[PDB]
């Protein structure tokens, strides 16, 4: 519902001896789900902030569809005034108000009245099924009740865009699931510009459809989840995007060699950085009879982890410290030799 411009977009504190974000420039249209994900919790927080409205940049401009409202230093359209609704980790509910009380806190001079008001909180709680719970303190409600009152409190005004920072971060992994769910459901029925900031990739490859990555406060790829996935700019994002391993050779004719493994790429460069997502390696004690992997070597199982009712599996080559994990149905056990197999196309090189 609004177009958002971030131009040249930078923020400084201590005098300028950090720069929190660094010429950021995104043109997020209107209606777009648009994450940012990167290593520093507080520089997305800072992006987010200055969408909000809560901070502003030290240098560039910010528009929400042509209207400018931050500028070099200068609040110019201040939050309340944006269209925009909060769900923020550290924007907790009142803990002496119920939850109805939480709901119609934003309405409180937008000129309605009593039965306004209430007409609203009633209407925005059925709808997100807590008009049940309306009388309860925050306290008294489960996570889930907690999540739904303040996506309703953020909602409450009827938003343009919608604004995420670690928004499923204080529910218990089980139920984190249905929370993405629900703000998917929210967005598709309202068609709210919608960003979200997370630490976690999950949260991206749920609500997200297209991806900014921040690191040192440089915007360093854009684009859809799945192909800063399968093609990362560096191996900064594709550890940001997904778990991988990072395996660090020497350059060959024959390939990128890594003591008893050799990926069968190349890069101009003497030595070059290996990526390889775990479900991309497979091992086994003897040859497999599947064309659609490829050997690479020996290696030895150095460790073995259990999660999520399957083995974590860490080898490394002969001759070397490299590591490489990878997922499995059944254990090879510790000090074993096997054959490691990687899908081909799945290899991802860097030049070190």
């Amino acid at each position: 519902m609004v177009r958002i411009i971030v131009k040249n977009v930078s923020k400084v504190f201590k005098k300028g001896k950090v720069v929190a974000l660094d010429n950021v420039n995104i043109n997020i249209e209107n209606g777009e789900r648009f994450g940012i994900l990167g290593p520093s919790g507080a520089g997305k927080t800072t992006f987010m902030r200055i969408i909000a409205g809560l901070d502003v940049p030290s240098t560039g401009e910010l528009y929400f569809d042509d209207r400018l409202v931050a500028s070099n230093g200068k609040l110019i359209v201040p939050p309340e005034d944006r269209k925009i609704g909060m769900v923020f980790q550290t924007w907790a509910l009142y803990p002496n108000l119920t939850a109805f009380e939480n709901i119609a806190f934003p309405l409180t001079n937008m000129k309605m009245s009593k039965e306004e008001i209430r007409k609203r909180v009633e209407e925005v709680a059925k709808i997100l099924d807590i008009h049940h719970v309306l009388n309860h303190f925050p306290r008294e409600l489960s996570g889930a009740q907690q999540q739904r009152v303040a996506l309703a409190r953020a909602l409450v005004k009827d938003p343009s865009l919608l604004l995420l920072d670690e928004p499923f971060s204080n529910l218990d992994a089980r139920m984190r699931d249905s929370a993405r769910a629900l703000v998917k459901e929210v967005q598709s029925r309202l068609g709210v510009t919608l960003l979200v900031v997370s630490h976690d990739p999950a949260d991206i490859f749920a609500i997200a459809d297209r991806v900014g990555v921040l690191v040192k406060g440089k915007l360093v790829q854009v684009g859809k989840p799945e192909d800063l996935y399968d093609n990362p700019v560096s191996i900064q994002v594709a550890s940001l995007i997904g778990e991988i391993n990072e395996l660090e050779g020497k350059v060959t004719n024959e390939g990128v060699v890594i003591g008893s493994l050799r990926f069968p790429v190349s890069v101009s460069s003497d030595r070059a950085i290996i990526g390889i997502r775990p479900e991309d390696v497979k091992l086994s004690k003897d040859v497999i009879k599947d064309d659609s992997w490829i050997l690479v070597g020996k290696g030895k199982v150095k460790v073995i982890g259990y999660q999520g009712g399957l083995f974590r599996i860490t080898i490394t080559p002969l001759d070397s410290e490299e590591e490489i994990f990878t997922y499995s149905d059944h254990p090879i056990h510790s000090g074993e030799e096997v054959l490691v197999y990687v899908r081909k196309d799945k290899i991802k090189v860097f030049e070190k």
